[PDB]
């Protein structure tokens, strides 16, 4: 779905903005950085916290404007892709 | 009919087979950790512990993408065919 | 609203529930025991996780089962009470 | 319109306004923290810190349930009224 194209390119954009800052200014290796931009943006979260001041104002900013880009793209890609295969295999061919 | 709500149960099962398997194996969970990691995580409440392994962080990231949607569907079908009717249905003379 | 009382009975008796099995099986404080069941249950999350094997098999069953009933209060709490409030506040009497 | 969304907005930035007073007070956080605290804690993502003091842990309960109602409430605007249609609107000719 065209839609659901733009919030996976979104959503990756996100997490690569995401990964780049906290590697950057929280020292995480890119692994780690992209880990804690998931698990911050699904809210899943991590054992860890930002220790930059820095780190904790853009934890804040980043949770409020991906949070919602991650749910939908989560949303769709639970709706137009995940659960209609298992649906499809419902009816036996 | 609770048959789609069937469908989210037996997906949500093997979820969390999937990540019971995979994290008592290469984190070193016991199988009742590497359930509740998996549980915890495919809800969002998450937990104090972190995979230590680079491979774990990576399956975290699928396994987050892929089965919010599916735990979060069942929840949802949990509490419209199965929750909320006992309730309301015990709402009455 | 009767429905929204019904909420609030059920979500009182699940998080009395999940203090008497914390502070007796986890050992917790009832003040902490009511404490991780409302960041349970409300996804948040702590920084403990439980210790026996029987806490964390309780704490999954409760997951599923206690999150759907808490999200409908808190989403019933917030619009039949709080943001209607303020909006009472929009006109200017 | 964008008149909803702007009480949500107050109402979110008073909040989290009362939450940074609270936990610097009691808790003893930088304000910076505090914020951090209650940002993380509205929107379900959650850190490593936990409060230490029995009001701390009483007041915590209260604000997660009247307060993720409208943190939520906001990112649901924010994403209906200004992420939503900054998207489509630029996925035209
Ligand atoms: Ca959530
Ligand atoms: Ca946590
Ligand atoms: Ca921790
Ligand atoms: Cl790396
Ligand atoms: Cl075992
Ligand atoms: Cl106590
Ligand atoms: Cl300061
Ligand atoms: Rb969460
Ligand atoms: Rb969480």
């Amino acid at each position: 779905d065209k839609e659901f194209q733009v919030l996976f390119v979104l959503t990756i954009l996100t997490l690569i903005s995401g990964t780049i800052f906290y590697s950057t200014v929280e020292g995480l290796r890119p692994i780690d950085a992209l880990y804690f931009s998931v698990v911050t943006l699904t809210t899943v979260g991590c054992d860890i916290s930002p220790q930059t001041d820095f780190g904790k104002i853009f934890t804040i900013l980043y949770i409020f404007i991906g949070i919602g880009l991650v749910f939908g793209f989560i949303h769709k890609l639970a709706v137009n892709v995940q659960l209609p295969s298992i649906l499809s295999n419902l009816v036996p061919r």
